[PDB]
């Protein structure tokens, strides 16, 4: 169940995005909210969120929703706590180390920001926004809170998905 | 399996210095950056490296270079922390006690400074660039931090190799 339970906790939490014969956004929701890269626009797939508004912050693009209750119960529980061991994501492990995220490089690919990771335990942690192609391992660009203050952490050079 | 691992671990990171016939400084990749003994004229080996302008210490005798985006997956973890026990170099184990590396006589000559002195854990701590013997045993002089403020120690009679 080191990825097989996070395969099946993923489940309806990421929602898909299908405009125009894309697949870019990717949306989970968690903690009552939601949230997405406003960077890249995408289309909510199912019309009873759609139609309720989002929030729009310029310089964090991220969005925010008022969920109800009929899917309360599809986010994660939130821990906020960071050793150094690796975390598992949907393409590969995690490696972290100096309070940095680095993935090899191939492993992933341009479009595929959006995707959440989350810890062995099944705790949420943060949303990827892209990377760049560094030697063997690109580097990432994601979310990290101590309680709150949501903040960017995105190295030299890197290139958005 | 006592410092095999090591020997792969630093490989691909030091570079040469020569320019006719000398081959003295070593630039270590540490710390997203490179620098050398400025005691000493140190020449790029790779031309890739030379184009970026470098800094200039007065005591603390090293350079910096913010690195290009391709060299991080060749960079150690450097994290402070300062034992007493065996960390081993290039040639042979050393021995550390009261805040003096100290190394068996005979096992230093000129012209291998820039060597980075590692854990045995696979971290390096610090650069060599100088030192003389004293009675049965050889000082060392080299740039340590606890986790900022590099700082310097030098022993009467020391010569930088």
């Amino acid at each position: 169940k080191r990825e097989r339970m996070c395969m099946k906790i993923e489940n309806d939490c990421i929602f898909e995005v299908k405009l125009d014969g894309k697949v870019t956004g990717y949306a989970c929701l968690v903690g009552d909210k939601v949230m997405k890269p406003a960077h890249v626009k995408g289309v909510i797939d199912n019309p009873d969120l759609a139609k309720l508004t989002y929030k729009k912050s310029s310089k964090y693009d991220l969005e925010c929703a008022q969920i109800p209750v009929h899917m309360k119960s599809d986010a994660s529980k939130y821990t906020h706590e960071k050793p150094e061991g690796h975390y598992n994501w949907h393409h590969g492990a995690v490696q972290y180390s100096g309070g940095r995220f680095t993935i090899p490089t191939g492993a992933g690919k341009p479009g595929d920001s959006g995707r959440p990771i989350f810890d062995n335990k099944g705790r949420v942690v943060a949303i990827v926004l892209g990377g760049a192609n560094e030697g063997a391992r690109t580097a990432l660009s994601v979310v990290t809170w101590t309680k709150d203050m949501v903040t960017r952490y995105t190295p030299e050079g890197t290139e958005e998905w």
